C-alpha cells in the first residue's frame, strides 16, 4: 500500500513502495510486449493492402504511424529491461561513492569530444537512502545530456545542507525554449530542435529522471544556464 | 528534517503517484499517434472501400486502442470463445509467414475461470513462438478431461538443448542459438498459467523441434 504507513517505520514503507513499483513495471512491460502484436498484424495487413490497391496518402499515413508505435513500444521495452536489471533495493549511500565513477566517466567523455567537463564542488560522503543504480543513472544521463547538446563546456556542483543534496548541471549549448522547460520532462516528449537534430530517439531520459527523483522524495527542474544552455537542478534529502 | 508538515505531504504524494502518472503519461503518448492511424484507416475507407486488409488493420487498430486503454487503470469462460481469435489470427499470421497451422482438435465449451486476457496471452505467445522458430509447420492440440485442458503446440524448427528447457521460463532469457540468429514471452506465460493454478512445460517435439504443453483445471 504504502499506506502500509497505518503503523511502520519509513523504511519498511519504502519496501512496500518498492513492491508496487516492482508490480507497476511488470504491468508496463507485459503491456508493452503485448502491444507488438497486434501491432505486427496489423503491419502485414497494411502490407498486403499496398500489394492490391499500391501506394495512397492514407495508407502511408497509417504506416507511418504504426511504425511510431512500434518504436516507442521498442523504446519502452528497452527501458523495462534496464529497470528490472536494476534490483531496487534501497540502501544507505554516501553521495561521493555513489557518483564519483559517474563523474569519473563523464570527464574522460567531455575530453573526446574535445569539450571540459568542470567540477564546481565534488561531491562529499553525504548520508542519502535509495536505489544506488537508479540514482546513479538519473545523474548519467543528465551529464550525458550536457555533453551532447552542449558547444564547449559542462558543469556539475554539488551543494549541502542540513536537509539535503542540490545537485546542478550546466552546459554552453543551446537551450530550451521557456515553454519547453516544463514539458522536457513528459515520456516521449523531444524539441522540435532535436527532431531536426535527427540523431537518437526516445523521450524518456528525463522523464525516467523525474521518476526515479521523485520515488526519492526529491525534485528536479529545467532552467536557463548562465553558461547560456541548459540548467538540471536535482534536490535529495538526507538521511539521519 | 527543517520541511514542513506540509511538505511532507506532498513529498509523499508525489512520491507514491509517481509511477502511476508515469504510466498513464506513457498511456496519452501512445494514444495520440494511434488516434491519427484510425483516422488514415477511416480516410481510407471513405476513398477506397471496404477490404479484407483494411478491415485487418482496423481491428487490430481497436485492440491496441484496449490495452494503451489498460495502462490508465476472474471469471468463467468457455475455452472456445476464449481462443477462437487467438488460433484464427495465429492462422492468418501463419499463411503470410509461408507456414502451416494445424489444429489437430479444437477448444471445446469447456468451463474455465480466471482472467481471460491472461490466458489468451499464455496461449497466442506460445503458438506465436512456434510460428516464429518454426521451419515450416506447427500444429497445436487441445484436449480435455474432468480435470482440466491440455494444450499441446509442436513445430518442425529447431529444438531447445535439454539444460535449457529449464531456463527458457526465466524473464529477459533467450538461447544463445536464438542470439544469433525481449524475452518475456515464455515468462508471461508461465507467470499466468500458474496464476491459474495450471502448469507450463517444454519436451522433444514429434515433429523435431519444441513441444510446448499448458495444463489448466477446469471450472466447478
Ligand atoms: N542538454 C540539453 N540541452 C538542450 N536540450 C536538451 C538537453 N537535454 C535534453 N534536452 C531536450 O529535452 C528532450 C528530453 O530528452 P530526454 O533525455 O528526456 O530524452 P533524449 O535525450 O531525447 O533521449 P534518451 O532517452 O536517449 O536520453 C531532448 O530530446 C531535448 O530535446
Ligand atoms: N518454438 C520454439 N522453438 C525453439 N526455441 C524456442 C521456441 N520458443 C521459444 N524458444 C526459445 O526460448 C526463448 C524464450 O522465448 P520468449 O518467448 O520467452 O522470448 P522471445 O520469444 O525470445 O521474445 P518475445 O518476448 O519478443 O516473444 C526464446 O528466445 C527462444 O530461444
Amino acid at each position: 500500500q504504502e499506506f502500509l504507513a497505518a503503523g511502520a517505520s519509513f523504511n519498511q514503507m519504502v519496501t512496500a513502495l518498492e513492491r508496487m513499483m516492482t508490480s507497476q513495471q511488470r504491468l508496463l512491460s507485459d503491456i508493452s510486449h503485448e502491444l507488438r502484436t497486434p501491432l505486427t498484424r496489423l503491419q502485414l495487413g497494411t502490407a498486403l493492402l499496398r500489394r492490391r490497391s499500391g501506394e495512397s496518402k492514407e495508407l502511408e499515413r497509417i504506416e507511418t504511424e504504426a511504425q511510431r508505435l512500434d518504436s516507442m513500444i521498442n523504446d519502452l521495452l528497452v527501458m523495462s529491461r534496464n529497470q528490472q536489471k536494476n534490483a531496487l533495493v534501497s540502501e544507505t549511500i554516501k553521495a561521493n561513492q555513489l557518483w564519483s565513477e559517474v563523474l569519473d566517466n563523464a570527464a574522460f567523455e567531455a575530453e573526446q569530444m574535445g569539450k571540459s567537463l568542470t567540477v564546481n564542488f565534488p561531491p562529499g560522503p553525504w548520508p542519502l537512502y535509495g536505489n544506488p543504480n537508479a540514482l546513479e543513472s538519473a545523474l548519467e544521463n543528465i551529464v550525458r545530456n550536457a555533453l551532447r547538446y552542449s558547444h564547449t563546456k559542462i558543469e556539475v556542483g554539488f551543494a549541502v545542507d542540513k536537509d539535503g543534496i542540490t545537485i546542478t548541471v550546466d552546459d554552453d549549448g543551446p537551450g530550451v525554449s521557456p515553454e519547453d522547460r516544463e514539458q522536457i520532462f513528459r515520456p516521449f516528449y523531444r524539441t522540435d530542435e532535436a527532431r531536426d537534430r535527427e540523431s537518437g530517439g526516445t523521450g524518456l531520459g528525463l522523464a525516467i529522471v523525474e521518476t526515479a527523483i521523485q520515488q526519492h522524495r526529491g525534485w528536479v527542474k529545467a532552467e536557463d544556464s548562465p553558461l547560456g544552455g541548459l540548467r538540471l537542478v536535482i534536490w535529495l534529502p538526507l538521511y539521519k
